[PDB]
């Protein structure tokens, strides 16, 4: 999580008047000749609150990450009430966007940055470059290491089923029906590999199969 002590040093920093209770932050990432995806975490005094994620789709053949950063931020903060503090993923570009947009629909919370090839911290409108140790440094992070796990969990299902496959394509002698009934039964490496024997065997009809599946995961 993130260290109560580290929380009180990032609000010094960014002189808050409120302790950073609620944090959310936004990862843009896009997928040429569909959409921009902006995945949204939040942290609850310091700790992933799961139930809370949402995501947000901006149809666009081409990337345009500052106007998906003001798109986001309408949205999201029409319905919902604003964070202590918002992270944005990158720099004075992607900071100005969030602040501009929250401007637009009248509303107001600090926007914090990280610049994302320097680590530098983005906050009203200047670069503090902080020690690499430094513990602000280290939180925000954090921050950025967590929505883009968030982020890259959007292709989750279809990479599962890709990698599932491709190990399966190393044992021997077991035909494609076989592969893609154990495919559509597990859908990944994780699960299969928590899964018994016979119960592979049922699956494919074939213990003989199953038991060489076991040997090569
Ligand atoms: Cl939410
Ligand atoms: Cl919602
Ligand atoms: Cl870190
Ligand atoms: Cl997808
Ligand atoms: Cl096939």
């Amino acid at each position: 999580g993130l260290r109560k002590e580290a929380l009180e040093e990032l609000m010094k920093l960014l002189n808050m008047k409120d302790f950073p209770y609620r944090i959310e932050g936004i990862d843009i990432s896009h997928l040429q000749g569909k959409y921009t995806v902006a995945s949204l975490v939040v942290f609850e005094d310091g700790f992933p609150k799961k139930g809370d994620y949402r995501r947000y789709k901006i149809e666009q053949d081409h990337p345009d990450d500052y106007e998906s950063i003001r798109t986001v931020v309408k949205r999201r903060y029409s319905k919902h009430p604003l964070p202590n503090l918002l992270f944005v993923d990158g720099g004075i570009g992607q900071v100005n966007a969030a602040i501009e947009a929250l401007k637009e629909i009248g509303k107001d919370c600090p926007v914090v940055g990280l610049a994302k090839k320097e680590e530098t911290v983005v906050f009203e409108n200047r670069e503090i470059h902080l020690p690499h140790d430094h513990p602000v440094l280290r939180l925000l992070v954090q921050i950025r290491d967590e929505t883009h796990r968030f982020a890259v969990s959007y292709h989750r299902k279809r990479r599962e089923k890709e990698s599932l496959r491709s190990v399966l394509d190393n044992v021997p002698g077991i035909g494609p029906i076989r592969k893609k009934k154990l495919i559509e039964h597990f859908g990944s490496l994780e699960n299969i590999r928590s899964a018994s024997l016979e119960e592979i065997a049922r699956v494919i009809g074939s213990t003989e199969i199953a038991r060489r599946v076991l040997d090569i995961l």
